[PDB]
């Protein structure tokens, strides 16, 4: 994936559109959403040459997963109606929230399939470690991993994507549908929380 | 405004004048709405509910599965008003998602003194709406508004209007923009009609 | 074929269901194509293009002013397709303006030429046009054309790839021009009788 | 604004990273500007624009050839603006070709507001003598994408990107016509500037 160094400065946010209500809550504007759309694209073609003899079951990851999960179908579903190759896709949604789960429940529809698991971000690895002690119990036929971000911390088991669009320092980011408190889903770019924001939006 | 009207009589497009997927390509009868007409609508229906929850907070209530398309992209439509002026609508987000079986239900208690924006794909009884709604109202939030991207005209046992409407439709079964018959057509960016052979072929 | 069929009584969309600039909002009858229509006619032709002249070098060549967008628009789907296993392009562009008048060719010589246009009406534009660029000796011409006016008017012109053909009405938007004006509008509509006073 | 600064030292992207034309696949080297990031830039431009010469009746001039794609979605984004807040102005649009080649008379330009969109200011002075030459229009700003760090001390109105003194292709920008048909800012590779060399 594309690999975020620990002394990357972002960028100033007067050199961006961002929504007039977090002006003075971001700090930088650490990956520009164009730059998520260009990886995604790409993403997008890695999974079509993966797993693309076969049809599919999109499961998306709620909440933070939303955005990716949008963008990455239809990037996937450009190739499905413009290419020789083809992906026939059925989607899913989860959401786990010490983790409960909901909306699994459901889920015989993951038996004997193949399975694509979209997420937001890789953190300690946990809520994966969750989500496939889920999956297994229904027996699918195939599972394979794509995570926007993957970050890098000594926190981790050592868990990683089959797919991966950037691999980010141990910093908290918001953004692209990624909160902090439920603030910062209505973003497009992944940025970074600015001290004003922390206080102002902290439970 | 009622939305965009269809008129009962409209034939729609030939398949063959549009880019759909291969894998549809005989399940698929005509397309209905070109995904283009209704990024077009949505961009409108926007800058609508900006007019009329603009300055305040809303919790976005996302009604899956076929809701997400409609929501992302009306969401998006919101995000490109709200990083390009001066007023703003900030926003959070939820899903629910009702099959009648309701499924994430435990956020609503969150909803209490909000202001809040349900949206659907489709209203065609009502009474996944009115449901939805009499549960929304069991948490008294200060407000709730529907947005629905596409409304029949079909008799309804209660005579419900949704606040926000795409498109006032033909009473016909239709897939696509996150629409499906049983699982399958939600992978199609176009609204369309389903051939004889899609209806076949993947009847439950 | 004959491309996307708009008929004689096809009464277009209220301009209230559409977001429109304010400074157009009483100039305009209907919105007569919506843009993401046009996006929609468009991404299928680049792939019909793809079909046709696939595999070899084009030379795509714009027709100025009103065929900027469709030219745009359309190229950057073929280059979508083009990050996919290849149409390798060079652009141009000309500008006819009404006796006809042109505004180096020698670029087109030897070439698959796909001409760009925005709208064939009488067709008069498209015969001069081809004229002049089959001197420049190219190994093949193709043409292009968002909208085809049905007309009695004709000679007219067939081109190999059409968006919408559309009934006698004056549009504009989309980057087609009355007076200049209402180029900068993204939807195709009908001009209002009093639109057309407005702007001289 | 001096833009998004990129830095001399700056690497740019792997190619394998993004989706690039097939027929480019040896002739590049690396990603150097992503159509994302120009995308997100153009967008908070337009909105600049909008800012200065929103007042009045803007034309909006574009050089050919490769101002062409910077020129399309600039003037998307300016529209976006004009059909989403109930204040608005027209626009009209030129084209032109630097020897200048081809547009309107240049008296269609008086008490206009007057925006000229370019692809790259290098030296500056085809700019310059453009500018010394536009001039009783009610106003005249340049916006172009890319701006080098030998200059005559030109600077735009509206900088898109400040990039090292290096030759960049792509985004309409070509090396000998080529290049025009690619959605990324990158960089030839050798390889690629004596396939195509003139
Ligand atoms: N917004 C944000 N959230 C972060 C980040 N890192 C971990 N998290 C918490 C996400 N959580 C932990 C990931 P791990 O691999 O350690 O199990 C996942 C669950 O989040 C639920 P939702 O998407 O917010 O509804 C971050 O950088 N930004
Ligand atoms: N795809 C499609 N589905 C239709 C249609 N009409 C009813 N439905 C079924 C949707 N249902 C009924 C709406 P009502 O107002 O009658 O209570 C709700 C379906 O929601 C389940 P999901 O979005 O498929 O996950 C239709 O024209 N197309
Ligand atoms: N905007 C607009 N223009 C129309 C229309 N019909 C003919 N025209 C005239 C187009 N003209 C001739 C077409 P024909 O096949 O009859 O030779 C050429 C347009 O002029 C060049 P520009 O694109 O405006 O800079 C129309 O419905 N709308
Ligand atoms: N493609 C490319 N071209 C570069 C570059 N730098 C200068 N140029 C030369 C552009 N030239 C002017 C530079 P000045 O110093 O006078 O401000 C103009 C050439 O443009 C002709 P066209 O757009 O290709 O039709 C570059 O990095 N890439
Ligand atoms: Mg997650
Ligand atoms: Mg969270
Ligand atoms: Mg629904
Ligand atoms: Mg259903
Ligand atoms: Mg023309
Ligand atoms: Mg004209
Ligand atoms: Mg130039």
């Amino acid at each position: 994936g594309v690999v975020i160094s620990d002394d990357e400065p972002g960028y100033d946010l007067d050199l961006f559109c961002i929504p007039n209500h977090y002006a003075e809550d971001l700090e930088r504007v650490f990956i520009p959403h164009g730059l998520i759309m260009d990886r995604t694209e790409r993403l997008a073609r890695d999974v079509m040459k993966e797993m693309g003899g076969h049809h599919i079951v999109a499961l998306c990851v709620l909440k933070g997963g939303y955005k990716f999960f949008a963008d990455l179908l239809d990037y996937i579903k450009a190739l499905n109606r413009n290419s020789d190759r083809s992906i026939p896709m059925t989607v899913d949604f989860i959401r786990l929230k010490d983790i409960k789960v909901i909306g699994g429940d459901d889920l015989s529809t993951l038996t004997g399939k193949n399975v694509l698991i979209v997420e937001d971000i890789i953190d300690t690895g946990k809520t994966m470690q969750t989500l496939l002690s889920l999956v297994r119990q229904y027996n699918p036929k195939m599972v394979k991993v794509a995570s926007l971000l993957v970050k890098r911390t000594p926190r981790s088991v050592g868990y990683k994507p089959d797919f991966v669009g950037f691999e980010i320092p141990d910093k908290f980011v918001v953004g692209y549908a990624l909160d902090y408190n439920e603030y910062f889903r209505d973003l497009n770019h992944v940025c970074v929380i600015s001290e004003t924001g922390k206080a102002k939006y902290k439970a």
